[PDB]
């Protein structure tokens, strides 16, 4: 299976952290980590309400610091007790941890720089904070199976997007040209109709009464029909791969 | 099969009520019970029209009392003629009966208390009255098969809801951050966009023209595409379980 | 196979009309009949435009009379040349013919009665005229296969409608009760929400922003999810039956 | 396999152009051609923005001329180095090339005619320019597989469109007649409701609250239900054909 450190004071810690099935403290650590991740998600979502829209006051920052403290401590402990370091860098869960710590530390760095004395950079850094949800993949078999299913089916995703792109261009061009005589048309240019074509091929539904002529309606009917085919073509392969990777674990 | 009371004056009644296939009176009782349940459903639905929005007058209460009388009588008869009582408590159809009688009796209790001398409690009790429809599960094989299919596929339902939750958070966050510069945006916070993400992943369709920028439209396209995959993944298992439990009875 | 009249002057006519594959005149008759049916459909649809909204003038009636003349002539010819009359009454295509002639003759009867001297009756008779499209089922194998597929799958259609009815009642009741406190709610009664529940379970999409509270949105999410399951359950059986009846003819 | 010209100065050129796998220059030519096609698509789409809405100035025409130059050169080179000419005319990719050159040359012809001295003709010629996207089918295996899948499944497409046409007529007629008494009805004639029936059978969703009576809503429910069946019937055959043609190449 997986090698052990073969030491007096490392096998115990490695079993405690890596394998939650050995001892009661391991189960406790697992539950604690799950609760901390959920708390961080809730804080990230609630921080942006219009009511609330650098310590002591603004209690929300007292909580993000606690979460980052626990995440960093756990990462360091997992790093020190590990036999191989090349495998440690090669794993995926480890990159994810390094990404969560970063946003907080970079923010503390600019706060200090401005304390001695762009908006796009800060907005991008704030968007990168979402990846703390992917840290749940260490505790659920479903997310790991989904990862394998997606990594084994890249060709089909490529074909799906390629077919969608071809259909979008074809039908947006057709409906722009078949509806340009009237002045009471929302479609002013071909790139304006792109949205209209990606929301009726997938049958989400535009909502507005955008095609108004008769050619517009004939083209819309063809679009609605052809979306079904060019979406249903590459889906069975992905479904079959998921089924295989899902039943293999439990029944094999 | 199923044990009988082995008595002079119980096997007849037990056959009359439990097994509608034995004698003509059993079939008559079955049809009577079906009609009563349908009447109760119609009364429950019609009671809330704005035209009509404690005896003699308000004829609707003359009818609910009749329905409750028949339900209680049938439950008592079924309880007395039954060999095992632990099985009687362990069955499911029996809990359902106990729940239908309750709303009426509790309402009579508060009417008497106020007759000698919250809205939330009464509203909750009124909502609990819906479960009289599940009493049809004693007369249709379809509802029983559906119950078995759902009880044999809890893991897949859990995975469906988990994948939906992850996708909702990811895409609502992305579309809030990619559309916050403009003041002409309906999305004021991440929890505001939650609805928008559960209605385009499932392709029901929002209806409003909510994404207005270009990043909003790119994110919407990705959302519409990815909903299809994360919904289609766990559905074949449930379909296969239903097919098995459905054909097993008729062809086995 | 199928018995012949075994006569000097009937086998020829029966081959000409019943079997379009024998002689060139049979193919000509088939094409003529198809053209007449298409003309009648176009007349029926165009008669109701607002521009046009009992002989000589109103040329449309010159055409319906021609179509009815040909239909009646063909029916009589098919009836006289046929070995068995019990089979003639037992067939389905024959009932369809009798229904198309009727609307025209009844209209001529009331015109004569009023000529010597309700709106609901006339509207119903006008609605019954649609069934001339089903006369195409004599010339397409697809329509016949569809008829067999539907007649072999009545149980599944029943289960589909039963599950839909249960879901509609459950979710309309829930969303009415979870959204009644506010005055800015479109749902005034449970029968008012019925439509809202049949258009999000099937994912057609309401279009209006009808649920406005938070309970309304949670219930809407559950409705959108559960419609998928209770629709996908009984569809594979119908698909399999169609596939069987479709490939049986060509490859068997 | 495929015959070679068997010549001193033709096998080299034929290998360079026809087979991109032989030599590095062949790969370079392939990438150059892909870039040129993408550039032409982008120009065709961007030409129609309202900002921009015969040489030197109007730089966009400097670019279309370059693209047409390369396309024509490549077509001539491919034509001269080819063993069989009947096969050259019989191929499909060749017709596609001839169609792209044409729009530009015809436009130059009318510009010269008017230079010495309808809108519908020019609009049609502008619409025909879309087919430059199909020139990508020489470089992707997905598009070729899609072409084979569509050419092997014409009967099922015919059946799909036939069933859709029958359903559309039936339900549009029913909803027009069941909703004509009221004056507050958007449906003025049967051909007015056609659109409403093709957008709820496919579950795209109309968006407007068009059915207002009770018969309108019952008919709408039946329409939403029946669209699912008459769309799902012929889709598995097409999916199976695509799967066969897709896996045959890689695993056979
Ligand atoms: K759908
Ligand atoms: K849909
Ligand atoms: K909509
Ligand atoms: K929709």
């Amino acid at each position: 299976e997986r090698p052990l450190p073969r030491r007096d004071f490392q096998r115990q810690v490695w079993l405690l952290f890596e394998y939650p099935e050995s001892s009661g403290p391991a189960r406790g650590i697992a539950i604690v980590s799950v609760l901390v991740i959920l708390i961080s998600i809730v804080i990230f979502c609630l921080e942006t309400l219009p009511e609330f829209r650098s310590s002591f006051s603004d209690p929300f920052f007292v909580v993000e610091t606690l979460c980052i403290i626990w995440f960093s401590f756990e990462l360091l402990v997992r790093f020190f007790a590990c036999p191989s370091k090349a495998t440690f860098s090669r794993n995926i869960m480890n990159l994810i941890d390094i990404v969560a710590i970063i946003p907080y530390f970079i923010t503390l760095g600019t706060e200090l720089a401005e304390r001695q004395g762009s908006l796009a950079i800060l907005r991008v850094i704030r968007l990168v904070r979402v990846f703390r949800i992917f840290k749940l993949s260490r505790h659920s078999k479903g997310l790991q199976i989904l990862g394998q299913t997606l990594k084994a089916s890249m060709r089909e995703l490529g074909l799906l997007i390629f077919f969608l792109f071809i259909g979008v261009i074809l039908f947006s061009s057709a409906v722009y040209f078949a509806e340009a005589d009237d002045p009471t048309s929302g479609f002013s240019s071909i790139p304006d109709a792109f949205w209209w074509a990606v929301v009726t091929m997938t049958t989400v539904g535009y909502g507005d009464m955008h095609p108004v002529t008769i050619g517009g309606k004939i083209v819309g009917s063809l679009c609605a029909i052809a979306g079904v085919l060019t979406i249903a073509l590459p889906v069975p392969v992905i479904v079959s791969n998921f089924n295989y990777f899902y039943h293999r674990e439990t029944e094999g």
